[PDB]
Parts: structure tokens; sequence; C-alpha cells
């Protein structure tokens, strides 16, 4: 299909300074009418509903939300809150754009919960241990993983079916999937982790119910310019591989950010923008979704910076990529 680039930046927050980013469309970049954040072309919903999860109180402690882990959650409360959140943020029932469900507190594959997601593994294990004090470590871990995955899948699958049922004309997908985990400490190469590739093969239950795949290809300053290209290369390749292996080959739209993930006050150099866009194109991507944080447009200076970047760096490259 036509390679599309979308504007998923909350620049509506710049309107107060008389900056409406009307130039976005001059570069053939798709933008919601009136520059609304959640609009007719695209809409991302952050942690919508009430997914069972363990929330950090920011003092070392946690607060359970709807059971803490999916195997202990109440699906009705989550789904009810999901429909509410969706209507409150963007009523439009005939919405026909790209719908992005952004939930990152845990992943449905037990093993894939590291860093701030790992607490969900530990809580799942503690539940089984308290239930079977006599069991050994292996038995407890196996049973915990089984329960977590069963219900994590149920929650994610039903949430997607509800989004599609109430916004039948939109293309839905979860932000970030399919994951790759390339350019990491013990896998500092473009190639995705092999175990991850295999787990992605077995996640058709999720991908078959999405109308788009949304891998995220944010780059970091701590990587060399070439490792940055490799990070993008591997992630687009994996999403395209996954799409090609599915029945309806959903379009692959890569989430991309104009600042470095580990240095958010620094914009990508022109070389990095050019090279990462070309890498998305070259590897079979169907488009790019330019994302932005509220922090990126919470001041006049920042908004003006963004505007110039668009007119002198980003826009030219964008239209050139789609109109070369």
């Amino acid at each position: 299909r036509v390679f599309n680039i979308y504007w998923n930046v909350p620049t509506f927050m710049c309107h107060q300074y008389d900056l409406y980013f009307d130039e976005v469309t001059n570069f053939n970049i798709k933008r919601n009418s009136k520059d609304d954040f959640q609009g007719d072309k695209i809409a991302i919903f952050y942690d919508p509903g009430e997914f069972p999860a363990l929330l950090s109180l920011k003092d070392g402690k946690y607060k359970k939300r709807n059971g803490g882990v999916p195997q202990e959650g109440n699906i009705t409360i989550h789904l009810q809150k999901f429909i509410e959140n969706l209507d409150k943020i963007y009523p439009n029932r005939n919405f026909s754009g790209i719908g992005v469900i952004d939930f990152e507190r845990w992943r449905p594959i037990f093993r894939q919960n590291w860093g701030n997601m790992k607490i969900h593994k530990n809580f799942s294990i503690d539940l089984v241990r308290n239930e079977h004090p006599t069991w050994n470590k292996k038995m407890i871990e196996l049973e915990a993983s089984k329960r977590f995955e069963k219900y994590a899948r149920f929650f994610m699958e039903e949430t997607l079916k509800l989004a599609k049922k109430t916004r039948k004309q939109a293309d839905w997908g979860y932000y970030g999937y399919p994951y790759c985990f390339n350019m990491s400490p013990n896998n500092l190469v473009p190639e995705c982790d092999v175990t991850a590739m295999h787990e992605n093969d077995k996640m058709s239950w999720l991908f078959n119910n999405q109308n788009v795949l949304l891998p995220s290809v944010y780059v970091r300053q701590e990587l060399t310019p070439d490792q940055r290209i490799g990070l993008v290369q591997g992630r687009v390749k994996e999403a395209v591989r996954i799409s090609n292996n599915l029945k309806h080959s959903p379009k692959v739209l890569s989430y991309w950010w104009y600042v470095y993930q580990d240095e958010t006050n620094t914009f990508l150099t022109e070389t990095d923008v050019k090279k990462t866009f070309q890498e998305i194109v070259i590897n079979g991507g169907d488009g790019i979704i330019i994302w932005g944080s509220s922090s990126d447009v919470n001041s006049l200076s920042k908004c003006k910076r963004l505007q110039d970047y668009l007119l002198t760096v980003l826009g030219p490259i964008a239209i050139n990529v789609t109109e070369a």
C-alpha cells in the first residue's frame, strides 16, 4: 500500500502560543483535523481501562490495581472502565483511523517481564507459593507462569475485541508489538532475540485480532549512529516477518520519536532521521507514526523548536520519503 507518515504529537498544547502546526500536512504527513491529539486519523490511549497491575507508589512500595495480576483480576471492571475511558477521551463511534492501545505494565509472555515489569512475575509466584507451601521452586514457577499467561491473554484479547466492536471502522493494535529486543547487552546486534522470534510466532492470537502492527523504534544516544540504524532494521524486519506469516498481513506502522530516548532534550540529527526513515522503508514498513511526549511541547521555546525542526529537517525528509 501507500507508505504513510502520521503525526501523533500532542502539538494541540502549542495552540495557546499561536502554533497550530498547519505545515505538517504540507509535508504529506497525515494529521488529525484541528490538530487534536486523539483525532480522526490516529488516537493513542495510555493505560486505558483498568488492567490488573502493580503500581509503584514512587517510594519503594506498590499498590494493587484490580487484583495486581490478571489471574486475580476482574474482567468486567476492566472492560467497563475501558469503554468509559474511550468515550471520555474520544467519543467518535465512527472513528476510522488508527487506534493504539498503549499498555506497558506487563507483557502476556511471563518471561518477557523485566525491569519495572518484573514485579508481576514475583507477585504471581508469591500467590502460588502461599497456596502450595510444600511445592518446590520449579512447580511454583511453572504454575505461576501458566496462570499469568492464561489470564493476561484473556484480558488483552477481550479488550481488543471490545475496541473493535465499539469502533468497527478503526484499525486497532497494541503499541510496541511485536517486540524484538535487539541492540541489548547480551544481544548487541540488529537481530532480534531468537527466543523472542519464536514467542512472536506463537502470539497469533493477539496479532490476528489487530488491524495493524506497531513496533517502536526509538533510538538512543548511547548507541553509535550505525547501531541506531541496526536497532531500527531489526525491529521493522521482525514486525514485517510476523505480518507476512499471518493470514491477513496487517500493515506495519513503526512508532518513531524525534528526540533520543535517553536524552529527551536532544533532537535526532538530520542523519539519524534520514537513515532511520530509510531503514523503515527498506525493510518493508508500511509507514511511520511520529510520536511526541507532553514534555516535548510544554513551553513556547520547545514548541518553536519543534516547528523549526519540522520545516527544516523532518518535513523535507518526510515528504521526500513519500514523494522522492
